[PDB]
C-alpha cells in the first residue's frame, strides 16, 4: 500500500571515510557537506569526482554542525542542540547572519519558497528565509502512523526526501500533507561500496541536482556517494 522503491547505481564516487555526513546538498557541479570530523565540525566544498575538499571553514568548538542548504548566494547551516544556526556567503564561506531556533536542528532543505527543516521528531519546520523562523509545520506520518527520526533532507520533484535516522531507508514526503507517499530502501547498499572502512556509521546524506536531475545518497564515514536512479518494487 505505501509503494517501496529499489535504487539502481549509476556512478559511486569516493567520500572521505573519515567524515560525519550531517548535511550534504548539490550545487554549481560540486557537493556541499556538513561534517563532524573528530568533534569539530566543518563545512565543507567537495570536487564531486574525488571526494576531496576544494574549501572548507570549521565551526567554533561549542557547536555541532548539522544541516546545511543553499538558499541564493548562501549556505544556512544548524547546529544540533545549540539553537544557533548560521548563513554564510557561498563564495568565500564567510558568516553573515546567525539566528536562533527552539530545539535540536538534523536536516535542512529548502523549496522555492521556503527553509525545510529536521529536528528528529515527525514535525517538519517552513522556515521564512528572510525572518527565519518558522511560519508553517507539518506532521510526517506512514499508513497514519507518526513518523519519527527525520534526519538529513531534500527537496526532490516537488517532494521532501528524509533519512530516517538509524534505518536504510528514504522516505518521500508529501509536503502539504505530511504524508509518506513512498519509501527507498537502501538495504544491501554498501555491499556496492568496495572496501568498507573501520568504522563504518549509518546512511543519511541525499543531495539532488534539479538541472539534470540526479539523486546523490551517502553516510556517516561512508567510502562512497552514490548516484542512483529508482525503481518502483513489483
Ligand atoms: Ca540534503
Amino acid at each position: 500500500s505505501i509503494p517501496i522503491y529499489d535504487y539502481q547505481i549509476v556512478h559511486s564516487y569516493p567520500h572521505d571515510t573519515k567524515a560525519f555526513t550531517e548535511g550534504f546538498f548539490y550545487r554549481n557541479g560540486y557537493f556541499y557537506e556538513s561534517t563532524g570530523l573528530n568533534g569539530r565540525s566543518s563545512i565543507r566544498k567537495v570536487d564531486i569526482e574525488s571526494g576531496k575538499t576544494l574549501q572548507q571553514i570549521e565551526l567554533g568548538k561549542r557547536y555541532f554542525g548539522e544541516g546545511i542548504s543553499d538558499w541564493k548566494d548562501k549556505i544556512v547551516g544548524l547546529t544540533w542542540k545549540n539553537g544557533l544556526g548560521f548563513v554564510w556567503n557561498i563564495r568565500n564561506l564567510r558568516q553573515v547572519r546567525s539566528f536562533n531556533y527552539d530545539g535540536e536542528g538534523w536536516g535542512l532543505t529548502h523549496n522555492d519558497q521556503y527553509l525545510i527543516m529536521s529536528d528528529g521528531t515527525p514535525v517538519l519546520r517552513f522556515l521564512d528565509p528572510e525572518s527565519l523562523t518558522p511560519v508553517r509545520t507539518i506532521t510526517v506520518t506512514a499508513h497514519g502512523e507518526e513518523l519519527p527520526e527525520l534526519n538529513e533532507l531534500e527537496w526532490v520533484d516537488g517532494e521532501i526526501f528524509a533519512n530516517v535516522w538509524q534505518t536504510n531507508k528514504i522516505v518521500r514526503i508529501d509536503p502539504e500533507t505530511g504524508k509518506v507517499t513512498g519509501i527507498i530502501d537502501l538495504n544491501g547498499i554498501l555491499a556496492e561500496a568496495g572496501p568498507l572502512p573501520s568504522p563504518i556509521d549509518v546512511l543519511n546524506g541525499i543531495a539532488w541536482d534539479k538541472e539534470h536531475h540526479r539523486l546523490f545518497v551517502t553516510g556517516k564515514l561512508w567510502p562512497k556517494v552514490f548516484e542512483i536512479t529508482l525503481t518502483q518494487r513489483v
